[PDB]
């Protein structure tokens, strides 16, 4: 799963950034892992698929410092933005902790957001209706509400 | 995973929904499982727990017709939060789809929300820096970023 929170920027899950298939299909370029495991090196389909990687180790805790990483993920963002063609996804293990916050210090640091305004961007978003079904039913629902009988 | 997308209302993840101890602390009363499996009961631990359940079955297929489940779900959630204490947890299988539907549904049909408004409600809430310590550095970058020096 993943969201285009900004233009060729995708926040998105672990399943993601391990599957082959899809990130070929949505034409990632680079992938910034936000919870790089040390142990490992570049993910395996990587090298194939044409995607440059950044590898950021960092735990998902509130005694971790990420500051110390927002300049060179802002940077690799960036660099992978600034060419046309361009799409980096970021994701990390387990949620969107470590990931998010790469994407707002990105988008504070090179396009002049402040954080509210960034947060507003990534959250306004997040897809919640992927089922196009489902979002014309929604829609069915809610013009019978706003317009009522005739 | 689960954000409180409305006073009393958890959207979350098929994990939180297994998440017995979770789902205590949370003091969870009702769940909506709105991807329930036919082949199966009531989730082991809810009698216990104390919570109420419903489970509608859906596929998240354009060609499933969520409409048919969107008076019961809405009317269950509004039974949940219309008493006081009532905490309920509406998820689904795999992602958001089934469950989000539900959700702005039940915001359309008993809070005279329109769909969009029903959206960002449910956007807003749907949070991105649950750590507290990253939630800080942020700020700190923020308040350094629109101020300058001095």
């Amino acid at each position: 799963h993943a969201d285009e929170v900004w233009p060729g920027l995708y926040l998105g899950d672990q399943d993601m950034a391990n599957n082959r298939r899809e990130l070929r299909r949505l034409g990632i370029t680079h992938v910034l892992n936000a919870s790089h495991s040390r142990w490992r090196g570049t993910p395996e389909a990587y090298e194939g698929l044409g995607i440059r990687y950044l590898g950021v180790e960092a735990h998902d805790s509130p005694a971790f410092d990420m500051s110390i990483h927002f300049q060179t993920a802002a940077d690799f963002i960036h660099r992978a933005l600034s060419q046309p063609g361009g799409k980096i996804l970021v994701h990390c293990a387990v949620g969107v902790s470590r990931s998010a916050t790469l994407v707002l210090a990105y988008l504070m640091l090179y396009h002049h957001l402040t954080l509210v305004e960034a947060i507003k961007k990534v959250k306004d978003h997040r897809g919640i209706i992927p089922n196009r079904g489902f979002l014309r039913q929604l829609l069915a629902l809610d013009r019978r509400l706003r317009q009522g009988l005739e």
